[PDB]
């Protein structure tokens, strides 16, 4: 929790994410998807398990971020929903879903599922 | 967008979400949970596309909740990811993934996928 | 279970599938989809609980349509993976994934999310 | 496609699944879970996508077990929606979608969701 989440994270597409973990579970940084329609940073807002149990287990957290920014709008929105495993080698294990704004009649299709791992190597 | 996102929103299972979406795509505000290991009131941030697209689409946006307060902590976290249709009957549809932390050896039974319909009437 | 699984059934978008539960947990049947790139029905095929549970839980089922046929080929695959609730009002509720056939770079938006509730009266 | 996938494959959690692909798209096998409430084998049965694209696109297929045999009734039953790419190192990347029967009540709660990568060697 707290303190090891904080910092630069890297995903296996190449995507980038800063994060600061606060005291009181909150979660503010930017990210930067490699994939997408999407241009430079993002900003992202998320929370955290800031009491995690005795016991070797993950902290629980989880973020957003809205595709739109001052050079793109896909008008799309992902949260990810993972946890973080701290360590030699600590990584941030999730699955995320990605909603694009449709009509009502292309709804059903408006969601993405995936899972993302991000390491603080790259 | 914006203005008619901000409000209280009742969901199917009965759990109440207070939010704000604030000018440049922020979303701030309360989730009460009907159902699972939580006790009044968590804190959700979240974003939303505030340049949603001539035509009648929806508006994407995602939040999340980690589930620890003042009176539990069940080491989890949701994030819903979904849009708002607004109109005569406004609804936000989302589909959510709900993580718990847990042990390595326990992780691919970490996470819940669901799906919640929200309204301004209950 | 068995008995009452079979039939036909519609969903909220308006596809039929037909189905024929077997003694021994096999699904067999037709889906055909009122949305998408799909033309006439498809061959599904699935298992489901042959031995649910003193209580009234619901039987988890699951089952495949590859989208191709004589008609079309959509190079894409949807599971539903939900549960049968019997009475009066009996319905299979479901959550789905539907994967496209894409290349090592588009994999990441390759799967498609969503849920669909069928009745036996559309 | 077809002939490809036929065989034995094993997960990165010590399971294997043991399928054959027919000429028109059927799949069919057994699967032998490391982890959870299950023992031994279950029988598995699915469809692929029997004409893939020109291109180097994955072929689409999924496949379902429902977790009862002679020895043990989990009541519950697993989707896995996904591709099979081949080559010199062939895998098949899935999503999965693990649903219980539940009492309406325990609906919500009632679906798991992961991913899993398969390959021919383990
Ligand atoms: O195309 C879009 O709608 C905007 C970009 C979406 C990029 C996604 S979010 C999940 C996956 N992980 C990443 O780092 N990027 C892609
Ligand atoms: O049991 C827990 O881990 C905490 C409560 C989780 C409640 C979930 S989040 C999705 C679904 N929608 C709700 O309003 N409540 C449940
Ligand atoms: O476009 C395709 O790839 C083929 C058709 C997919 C139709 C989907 S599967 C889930 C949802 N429920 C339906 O009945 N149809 C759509
Ligand atoms: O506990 C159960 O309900 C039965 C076993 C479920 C095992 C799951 S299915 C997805 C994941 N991949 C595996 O190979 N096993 C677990």
């Amino acid at each position: 929790a707290e303190a090891g989440i904080t910092g630069t994270w890297y995903n296996q597409l190449g995507s980038t994410f800063i994060v600061t973990a606060g005291a009181d579970g909150a979660l503010t940084g930017t990210y930067e998807s490699a994939v997408g329609n999407a241009e430079s940073r993002y900003v992202l807002t998320g929370r955290y398990d800031s009491a995690p149990a005795t016991d070797g287990s993950g902290t629980a957290l989880g973020w957003t971020v809205a595709w739109k920014n001052n050079y793109r709008n896909a008008h799309s929105a992902t949260t990810w929903s993972g946890q973080y495993v701290g360590g030699a080698e600590a990584r941030i294990n999730t699955q995320w879903l990605l909603t694009s704004g449709t009509t009502e009649a292309n709804a059903w299709k408006s969601t993405l599922v995936g899972h993302d791992t991000f390491t603080k190597v790259k």
